[PDB]
């Protein structure tokens, strides 16, 4: 029976932020490969869900509207201050965008040509657990089919939070669930195929090797060398994946993710090739130097100014 809601039809049950669109466009970060929980729809209303609790986000030039749906049958209502400062968090629009732009700008000619289209390109500050396990999903895959796969394994293994038209809402599943001994099959099922093993092995894993979710915490306020490394004692966790959650979730600015897609857009557009390494090629030692190489020119929100070309990078 309830829909998504839009701005037109329901004005009452929305309320705004002040936010410039050169501090945030939901279209070129909400499906830019950060999160993989937010679609579009209807034009320019983006619905997803955020710590139990589902959210319709639209935008005008200065001001950000948002709507939330609590789900549990209670009097619908605007959001209370707590929910936007939750909001207000998880685009982290304390720190300056324009600021980091014009900083970046002024040692990268190519950062500046395309920082005049594609402005607003922020960093979701996204719950480790949910980051985790979301790129465990994205080796040997595309944002269309991760999405997929995340939405299956949160309706398969999460708790139902409301119904909006025909797309049924889930949060993310705690690891005790995706420890269990029938996880890796289900997974399977769920057409997740060798990921499987290490959504399941890393569930386990840090539960009885590191004792719950309070040490992803942990690794929160460690410093970024500390949290990467101990992120890559996990199966299916490499140094990519580890810098992902690092810049995504544990508040690491500096992370630079270098996968196929950076190392193009490193070597075509920076005409970067390893010196320090022999090969010509990808390797662990090369794409590690390349990530120095980005935080030695950027500084260090060097993983924010990668989100920025990343993001243009999937528009053609
Ligand atoms: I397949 C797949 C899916 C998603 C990603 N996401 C990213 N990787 C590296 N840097 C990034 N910055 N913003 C997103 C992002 C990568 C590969
Ligand atoms: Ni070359």
């Amino acid at each position: 029976h309830m829909r998504h809601r839009t701005l037109s039809s329901s004005p009452a049950l929305w309320a705004s932020i002040p936010c410039p669109r050169s501090e945030l466009r939901l279209d070129l970060v909400l499906a830019s490969g950060q999160s993989f929980r937010w679609k579009e729809q209807s034009p320019a209303h983006w619905s997803g869900v955020l710590a139990d609790q589902v959210w319709t986000l639209t935008q005008t030039e200065d001001q950000l509207y948002c709507t939330v749906y609590r789900g549990d049958d209670s009097q619908v209502s605007r959001p209370t201050l707590e929910e936007l400062e939750t909001l207000h968090k998880y685009f982290q629009l304390d720190v300056s965008l324009a600021q980091l732009y014009s900083h970046w700008a002024s040692v990268d000619s190519h950062f500046q040509r395309v920082a005049q289209k594609f402005q607003g390109v922020r960093l979701l500050r996204q719950d480790p657990t949910e980051c985790l396990f979301s790129f465990i999903c994205s080796s040997n895959n595309n944002i269309a089919r991760i999405t997929g796969m995340v939405e299956r394994l949160c309706q398969a293994f999460g708790p139902r939070l409301i119904q909006l038209d025909d797309v049924t809402y889930h949060g993310f599943p705690n690891l005790h669930a995706l420890a269990g001994p029938e996880a890796e099959t289900h997974l399977r099922k769920l057409g997740l195929g060798y990921r499987a093993r290490y959504v399941r092995a890393s569930a386990k894993a840090i539960l009885e090797e590191q004792g719950g979710p309070a040490w992803l915490q942990q690794l929160r306020v460690a410093p970024y060398e500390e949290a990467h490394k101990a992120l890559c004692t996990l199966p299916g966790v490499g140094a990519k994946v580890a810098d992902c959650i690092c810049l995504m979730a544990l508040d690491k600015p500096q992370a630079v993710p270098v996968d196929v897609h950076v190392w193009q857009i490193a070597h075509r557009d920076y005409g970067w090739h390893p010196k320090t390494s022999q090969a010509k090629g990808p390797s662990p030692l090369a794409n590690k130097e390349l990530g120095n190489f980005f935080r030695n020119l950027w500084g260090p929100y060097a993983g924010w100014a990668q989100a920025v070309l990343f993001s243009a990078d999937l528009r053609q």
